[PDB]
């Protein structure tokens, strides 16, 4: 089997991407944030605290003939940005882009933090990291990809995120028309439950490439590119007037600037992030100070190849017995 679904930016900055997901019978379609940095499929639901729902579409298990309470199971998750959610668990039929999993754990939110409530466009998350990170207790549950894997034509999914445009998540096949040149594959460590890999270095604009190992995670659920302070300083030093602002919470730059590109290494291959992808616009409405899309990972504890980086590539998440990651230009 295979599946193919379009993923769409939630706003003009590509702050996140939503992908329609069919849950239950008859289908209830919710728009979920596919997150390769976590491993819970959770949804706004009929059980969510009413005051914490503001415009989201909810899953109502009582209206699904295939929903079953997973008795005794609870979940609770906290994300790197400080947001969180928790609740109980149903199993139900879940389909993405024509690919169907029966008996998928659908985690129903009883509580969500303010950032979720305030984002009316995201109806939940669909985790695509390794199932060892799944938070369901006392019986850990599998991700949608893990459940689907054995049925897939090939045990892979791909992320093809757009810049200010829709893109695609495919399951079970590699679309050879979706990228240019060849795909370069690189080793993954699953020790922390992430799609963790080591970049071979970087360049700033037309500058020379610096060979240096940068361990980090491929994370579709993180907006920006978070790299070591040395790397980030070298990037922003090439933008007149750019500075790190503790009051704003990162690097800012004059909105009048033309940003240089940023290149990262994948083995002997190179992925180029155009300067425009690094512009996240005014820090507040009408400001001439703009927020940067490359930020320091210092104090996160891990480097994160978020959407800024991933959207410059066609990315293969290879879930074979020994997982690997592939990157191509596009």
């Amino acid at each position: 089997s295979t599946g193919s679904a379009t993923t769409t930016p939630i706003d003009s900055l590509d702050d996140a991407y939503i992908t329609p997901v069919q849950i239950g019978t008859p289908a209830q379609t919710l728009n979920l944030d596919f997150d390769t940095g976590s491993s819970d499929l959770w949804v706004f639901s009929s059980e969510t605290t009413a005051s914490e729902v503001d415009g989201q579409t909810i899953y109502t298990p009582s209206k699904s003939t295939t929903a079953k309470l997973l008795s005794g199971a609870t979940w609770s998750i906290s994300y790197g940005d400080g947001s969180s959610s928790s609740g109980d668990v149903y199993t139900d039929t879940v389909s993405v882009g024509g690919l169907t999993v029966t008996g998928q754990a659908v985690e129903s939110a009883k509580k969500v933090s303010s950032s979720f409530t305030e984002d009316s466009t995201i109806d939940g998350l669909l985790g695509l990291a390794f199932s060892t990170l799944n938070t369901v207790s006392p019986t850990q549950q599998k991700t949608f990809f893990d459940n689907a894997k054995a049925s897939l034509d090939s045990p892979v999914f791909t992320a093809d995120l757009g810049y200010h445009a829709p893109g695609t998540y495919n399951f079970g096949f590699i679309d050879t028309t979706a990228y240019t040149g060849s795909i370069t594959y690189t080793a993954v460590s699953t020790k922390q439950g992430f799609w963790e890999w080591t970049s071979t270095g970087y360049a700033v604009g037309s500058g020379t490439f610096k060979s240096t190992s940068i361990d980090g995670i491929a994370d579709t659920g993180t907006t920006l590119l978070y790299l070591p302070a040395t790397v980030v300083s070298a990037y922003w030093a090439q933008v007149s007037g750019a500075k790190s602002s503790s009051s704003v919470g990162g690097y800012v730059f004059p909105c009048s600037a033309t940003l240089p590109s940023f290149t990262f290494g994948v083995g002997s291959a190179r992925i180029v992030i155009p300067g425009d992808y690094i512009d996240f616009g005014p820090i507040s409405t009408g400001s001439s100070s703009c927020f940067g899309g490359i930020q320091s990972s210092a104090g996160i504890g891990i480097n994160i190849f978020g959407d800024v980086a991933l959207k410059a590539a066609f990315v293969v998440f290879n879930g074979a017995t020994t997982p690997t990651l592939g990157f191509a230009s596009k």
